[PDB]
């Protein structure tokens, strides 16, 4: 029942899709190469340092075979999209649909039920 | 009452401690200069994206300030809670004993209220 204990395999994947779709969906339309090379070395380090060892590893190679497109927001928000499917297949979790990245992401959904 | 909805300021620098505080956690208690680096690079880069242009601004200023110790996983995990509690007391928010981080993040209350 306590909400503040250091966060399992779930809780921490959970914080670190948050921050990572976050951080996707702000990043610049056109960026300039620095935050195009910037932002490949972070998902980069985030991968090296991500403390699960059995899924960090599994997402270094899957990043070997799929290198972050950094070229702008719309590629990078759906490339990210398109990483975590891969994980969600991993783990029978069903495909989350890309076009909603902006929705879930940073505008909230078109219906409204984030206001 | 939705949980699917795009973190708003609060949300996300919840979620962003709980990532930051965990990888740091499970950091090594001896880095080669290799790890060193390249957690400087990851907190430098993570302060460049950080999405809230007035926390983003101060977070990168206290840090040109305040350059991460990443020497070993004690001074990293102790520089980010004195990081932190620099944030909580901008906020009005008490410090966080750094005492504590390693229970909090890593191996649960001494108590075992994380059982
Ligand atoms: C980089 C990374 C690698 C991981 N690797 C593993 C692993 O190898 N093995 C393992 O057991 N766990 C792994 N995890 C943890 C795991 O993916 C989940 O975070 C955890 O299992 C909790 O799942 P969840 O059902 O709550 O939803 P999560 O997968 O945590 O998703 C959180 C929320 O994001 C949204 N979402 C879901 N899919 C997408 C999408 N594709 N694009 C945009 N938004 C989406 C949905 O609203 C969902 O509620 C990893 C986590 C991360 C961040
Ligand atoms: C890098 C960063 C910079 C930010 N800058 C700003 C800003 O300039 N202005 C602004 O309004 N908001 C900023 N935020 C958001 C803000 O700090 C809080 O995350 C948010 O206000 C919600 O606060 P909270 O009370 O839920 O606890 P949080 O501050 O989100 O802390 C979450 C949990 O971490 C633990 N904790 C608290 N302090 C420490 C500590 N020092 N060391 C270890 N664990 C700790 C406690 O268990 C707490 O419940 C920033 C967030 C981050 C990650």
């Amino acid at each position: 029942f306590r909400e503040d204990c250091p966060p399992d395999r779930e809780e921490l994947g959970r914080h670190s899709w948050a921050v990572l779709h976050t951080l996707a969906a702000y990043y610049p339309d056109l960026p300039t190469p620095e935050q195009q090379q910037d932002m490949a070395q972070f998902i980069h380090l985030f991968s090296k340092f991500y403390p699960s060892e059995e899924s960090a590893e599994d997402l270094r190679k899957r990043l070997a075979r799929n290198h972050p497109d950094t070229r702008t927001r719309a590629a990078f928000t759906q490339w990210l999209c398109h990483l975590h499917n891969e994980v969600n297949r991993k783990l029978g979790k069903p495909d989350f649909d890309c076009s909603k990245v902006d929705e879930r992401w940073r505008d909230g959904w078109k219906d409204g039920s984030c206001d």
